[PDB]
């Protein structure tokens, strides 16, 4: 859906859920794969 590029990540401290982009350092909490 998204680029390549984005990943899979975790807020610690209350175990919720998103995604990041190691490329371009952007975040999004829907996921451009799943
Ligand atoms: C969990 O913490 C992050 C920041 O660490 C925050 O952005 C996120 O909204 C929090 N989770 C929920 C369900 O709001």
């Amino acid at each position: 859906k998204l680029p390549p590029g984005w990943e899979k990540r975790m807020f610690r401290s209350n175990g919720t859920v998103y995604y990041f982009n190691h490329i371009t350092n952007a975040s999004q909490f829907e996921r451009p794969s799943g």
